[PDB]
Order: structure tokens, then sequence, then C-alpha cells
């Protein structure tokens, strides 16, 4: 993912592509903050293509919709689809989005962090133009290795000279430095500085709010998305193409929900998310409504969380897959009765009875929580509404013996869906373990992203997750 440059301007991108790149060279960068730009060299000139993300997916102008920028780049690198060829990534030497880079951090602060939070092989790199690599080794001690910047290259006092700190760190990760008395300076894992005690969320949010800290942390998490390019072959099959809301937003094969008692049709664009478990899925299409009810029935799910209106901005985000109040409908082999609807400030609850046609004894109540007030773009200005809704959903799920995973869906099933699920996972740790628990927001999001592509889409949702956890702790 070195083709992503976090701090460059359009003019800097043009100069880099014209002087250091060739026809086919490309890079991606942040823009209108919140948007991204794909800058590509074609026939000696540079084109800048807009990538928009309001919270549901990355929408590339003149291209398709994607779950992640890594999935977008992999797609165009492996497929005449962009109207523009993406042949050569133009690599970024900026270390600001590396997990181990801590810019302005003093040697005392670094020794304190490695001593309190580190273990064998924990390391960090901190900054007049030179850098310091600090490593903890043991069962213990901290060793500081000077990294010189001499004529644009980096070195540890001898040997190879690297074009970037990333190349240096990767080199000495593969080929560890050995102290002449035997100690191997193993760079096993970056020092974890994101894991906080829940009671100090206010302090961490205040520090992330200064010039912003939230942006740096989010883009450092985004930089790790290239480790999550898991196969999605089942969703790519000809017979499954029209079962996807967006052709390139697909479920990972290894966590997808497989539908078993089919017409003698094992596919649905949905994934199991394990942290209480969840099913993260897209809004129904007219041709997937029956598959949706087959999934809910098979998985024994008793609670559904819908995080979109049926229509937003004049566009269908989810077809109505449930009957009108008091009505009974058959959706293939499944029968649904809408027993009763209850309106609340931010949501509507629909009490549904689901059963298999011809088998009365299979009836179970499915409670559908339909959140109605999420803004068309961005996130809510206050998390209270989302928190009170998730608290109600949680108590409903907890009251039902052996209930299956909670189904959560929005439009593509990754942005608002990932946001609700991640807040739910974090607040569950705090409800049970109390305020004396460790929480790690990027760790939790990375874990959820390994089970469905692009879970949590934007820096605005990333910040909303911290705000929701802070609010939950303040009302404890
Ligand atoms: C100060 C910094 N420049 C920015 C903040 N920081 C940093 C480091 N790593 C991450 S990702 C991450 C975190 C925990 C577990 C997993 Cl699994 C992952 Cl993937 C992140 N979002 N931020 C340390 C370096």
């Amino acid at each position: 993912r070195r083709w992503f440059h976090p701090n460059i301007t359009g003019v800097e991108a043009e100069n880099l592509l014209l002087t250091r790149g060739v026809d086919g060279s490309f890079l991606a960068r942040p823009s209108n903050p919140g948007d991204f730009t794909l800058s590509v060299r074609r026939n000696g000139a540079v084109t800048h293509i807009k990538i928009q993300n309001t919270g549901d997916y990355y929408d590339l102008y003149g291209g398709e919709k994607f779950a992640t920028l890594a999935e977008l780049v992999q797609y165009y690198m492996e497929h005449g689809q962009l109207k523009i060829e993406l042949k050569y990534p133009l690599n970024c030497a900026d270390p600001t989005s590396e997990r181990w880079f801590h810019g302005h951090l003093s040697g005392k602060e670094a020794e304190k962090l490695l001593t309190e939070k580190g273990k064998h092989g924990s390391f960090l790199v901190r900054e007049p133009g030179d850098f310091v690599l600090s490593v903890r080794t043991g069962d213990s001690k901290v060793t500081h290795v000077m990294i010189r910047c001499q004529e644009l290259k980096y070195d540890v006092g001898g040997g190879e000279r690297f074009d970037s700190l990333t190349d240096l760190v990767e080199h000495y990760k593969k080929n560890p430095m050995v102290e002449t008395l035997g100690t191997v300076l193993q760079l096993k894992q970056p020092l974890n500085t994101t894991r906080i005690n829940a009671a100090e969320i206010e302090s961490r949010v205040r520090e992330l709010s200064k010039l912003q800290g939230f942006w740096e942390e989010f883009e450092t998490l985004q930089q790790q998305e290239c480790k999550l390019l898991y196969s999605r072959k089942e969703g790519q099959r000809q017979e499954n193409k029209n079962k996807n809301r967006y052709k390139n937003i697909l479920p990972f094969d290894h966590t997808r929900v497989v539908l078993h008692d089919g017409d003698p049709s094992d596919y649905i664009n949905a994934n199991i998310i394990m942290p209480k478990s969840y099913i993260a899925t897209q809004g129904c299409l007219q041709n997937t409504v029956n598959d949706f009810w087959r999934m809910v029935f098979q998985e024994n799910s008793r609670v559904i969380v819908m995080t979109t209106k049926e229509v937003e901005r004049g566009k269908s985000k989810c077809v109505k897959y449930w009957p009108d109040e008091y009505a009974l409908k058959e959706y293939g082999v499944m029968r649904v009765r809408n027993v009763k609807e209850s309106a609340a400030h931010d949501y509507t609850l629909r009490e549904l009875k689901l059963s298999k046609v011809g088998q009365g004894n299979t009836e179970r109540t499915v409670w559908q929580y339909h959140f109605r007030t999420w803004p068309d773009h961005g996130v809510p200005s206050d998390p209270g509404g989302v928190l009170d809704f998730l608290e109600e959903v949680h108590h409903k799920q907890e009251s039902i013996m052996d209930a299956g995973p909670v189904v959560v869906h929005c439009s593509a099933g990754i942005g608002r869906t990932g946001t609700f699920i991640v807040i739910d996972i974090l607040i569950d740790i705090i409800r049970e373990k109390g305020v004396d628990c460790d929480i790690d927001v990027p760790k939790t999001i990375q874990m959820v992203r390994s089970q469905r592509s692009g879970m949590v889409q934007t820096e605005a949702q990333y910040r909303f997750i911290y705000m929701a956890v802070q609010h939950y702790i303040e009302t404890l």
C-alpha cells in the first residue's frame, strides 16, 4: 500500500509523477477533506480522479464502488475498466502512517512507553533530521539505535543506505541487528500505544482532538488494510453477480454465510462477525429477499438492526423485505407476519413472526430495530440516540435464550453497519468488565475488517466510535 501518500498536494503529486514516474504510474492521496484523489500519469500528462466516501463505500468517478482503496487498486491493477491504466505504483517514503512511527517523541517518553507497555521485540521509531529506533528485548532492557539521514538516505551507521525509514525497518525486521555480545535486536511488533484503559477515554479523545490526532490514527489503521485482501471468489461467480448490490463489494469466502437447504443457491452477500456474534449484510435487493429470510431462519437470528431508511436521496438503499403491519407474507419457503410496529424517537421496532411454510412448530419472533434518523451524509452530531438504540437491541438479544447472531445491515453493509457493530463490541466489554477494562479501537476495527471488507468506512465514523464510547462511559 505504498501508493498512498497521506500529506501530498495535487501539485506535489503532479511533480512526483512527471519527474519520478512514467506512463502508467499512479498514486492515491487525501483531497474537500473526506474525499480522496487517484492521480495517474497517462501519455506524459497527469489526471486527478475523484474518489468520494460519505460513509458507505469508495465511489471512484468514472469507475466502480469499492469497500477499500486497496481493493480498488487491486481491481484496476488486475483488470480497460477505468475511463486510464494503473500499471506502476509510485511509492511513498513518508513514514507518518506506519504503526511504529512516533514523530516528535522524546527519548524519556519512548523509554517510559517501552517500559510500561512493551514486551520482547516491541519497537518504535521517533525523530534534527535524524531518527532513533528504540527496541525492547528480554523475558529486559531498551536499546536505542541511531538512524542517520545523510544526503536523503537512511542508515544505522554502516552497511546499506535506504531510500526511506520503511525500507530500513523492513530490512532490519528481516535481517536483525546483533549486538556483539549476542543480543538479537528483534523488531517483532510495533509498540502498542492505542490500547487505553476505558476510564481514560476522555483524555485520549482530548489528545486525539488536538492538531488532528484522529486523522493520523485512522490513516495508520487504513495503511494496514492491505493485509486483509482475502479471497472473495464465491461472490464473483456468474450465478452470484446479480445477488450483490455493488459488483465489487463482496463477502470474504472464509466468513461468508453459506445457505444450506436450497432448491435442489448457497450465496448471500453477508459475513459472520465474531468479536454475542453478528451477521453484517447489505440491504436486500428484490431478488435476494427470499435468501435473506433463509439466512435469518438458518442462523436462528432473532434481532435485526437496519441502519438506513428504505430510500435516501431519492435512491433505494434497501427494499422493504417485511410485511405491512398486521399482514402475512410468504417469501419463498419462509412465512413472515408483522405482528406489531412501535415508533420511538430515532427508530421503529417491528415485531415479526418467522416460520417455514408447512412447519408451524418452527415459528420464532424476530425483532426488527429500524434506525431512521442517521443523516444522509456523515454521522450523527450526538451519539446518545445510537447508544440508547444499541442498549435496547442488546437487552432484547440478551433476553432471548440461544438467539443466533444479530443481523446488521445498511446499504452496502460495511460503513454504518461496521460502525454500529464496532460500537456494540466496545460497549459490550465496558458493560460487563466495567470502566476498568482495556479497549483498543483500531485493534477492534482491524479484527472486524478481517471478517468483512471495509467495515468502518470513514474518519468521521472512526471519530464517532470514540465519541460513542466516551458518552457511554460518562453516563455509567
Ligand atoms: C503515533 C502513530 N503515528 C499513530 C497512532 N498509532 C497507531 C498504531 N497502530 C495502529 S493500527 C492497529 C492498532 C492496534 C492493533 C491493530 Cl491489529 C492495528 Cl492494525 C493505529 N491506528 N495507530 C501509533 C503510531
